[PDB]
């Protein structure tokens, strides 16, 4: 399930399918990105108002892909992949096969599902407790980190998974990549 959005990222950026060869829970992806540089991370605080979020979305290039976290700073996060789908002329959020929805209309304003990203009557900001959006570039290395983190977390444990991510720059060999 965490694997589903990672597979999707891989399809869009690496032109490839990932097969997680599990020969023996659900995951918070956040820690997979601890070794990602700050230059690949952007925090938005624009979710009080419809207008500001639409002009945040307008600053993104439409051939780039992100791991997109909704929720509160320091809190529970919901991770999904954000990408621009040329066919449907809009930004799409993809969590899994079952859970995905379009975010923007043909000309860059929020769809009805997308307005679900707003919380008008809450505090938005950098600080602990606030709402924000975290975009992590879905670069090859971040896709690799996410795949490896989840794989080691399931087959071993979370300490092992952060330790692995500290040192490893390639897909774990049991994570099969084919074009």
């Amino acid at each position: 399930c965490a694997e589903m959005m990672i597979k999707k990222a891989a399809q869009l950026i690496l032109g490839s399918d990932l097969d997680f060869e599990y020969t023996r829970i659900q995951v918070d992806l956040g820690p997979a990105f601890m070794f990602s540089p700050d230059e690949e991370k952007t925090l938005w605080v624009s979710g009080k108002n419809q207008e500001t979020l639409e002009k945040d979305l307008a600053t993104l290039n439409k051939s780039s892909v992100y791991f997109f976290r909704t929720g509160t700073q320091g809190g529970a996060g919901h991770w999904q992949v954000l990408y621009y789908e040329a066919a449907k002329s809009g930004w799409v959020s993809y969590s899994s096969q079952s859970n995905h929805f379009q975010v923007t209309d043909s000309n860059g304003k929020l769809t009805a599902s997308g307005k679900g990203l707003l919380v008008p009557h809450a505090n938005w900001g950098k600080e602990n407790g606030n709402y924000a959006f975290l975009l992590v570039n879905a670069s090859a290395e971040n896709i690799i980190h996410a795949a490896n983190f989840v794989y080691i977390l399931r087959t071993q444990n979370e300490v092992a998974a952060i330790e692995y991510c500290a040192l490893n720059h390639e897909f774990h060999p049991e994570i099969k990549r084919t074009a």
